[PDB]
């Protein structure tokens, strides 16, 4: 029953991930622009925000810094390819509670999301 904000650049993954999360009775707001994601996260208290390292119109780090001005310690997880995460890993470790490497099956990603809500960064 948690609320998730989702910005994912691969449209297939974004769509089918949102459907599976909804099947698990999560409320999912799927967005396609970083600035829209930031507006939404400022307005609404999400239980998890799921992003790539680069949102398109800004980096996830920029999103987190701006969100932190009024909502420090928001719960952000980063999903991305190994290379993309590795190049930014030290900074991601400063603003994200968790990160997951692509490619990942939707069922496993949903399992990891559920587990985070239970206080466990693993399945």
């Amino acid at each position: 029953g948690k609320r998730i904000l989702l910005l994912e650049k691969e449209r297939n993954l974004a769509h089918f991930l949102s459907l599976e999360l909804q099947k698990e009775q999560y409320r999912v707001d799927l967005v396609e622009e970083g600035q829209k994601a930031l507006s939404m996260a400022l307005q609404t208290d999400y239980d998890l925000i799921l992003l790539n390292v680069n949102l398109g119109d800004m980096m996830a780090q920029d999103f987190a810094e701006k969100l932190s001005r009024t909502k420090p310690a928001s719960v952000i997880m980063i999903l991305d390819h190994w290379e993309d995460l590795q190049e930014e890993l030290e900074v991601v470790q400063r603003f994200a509670v968790s990160y997951i490497y692509k490619p990942v099956l939707i069922e496993n990603l949903v399992a990891r999301i559920s587990a985070i809500f239970r206080g466990r960064d693993f399945i």
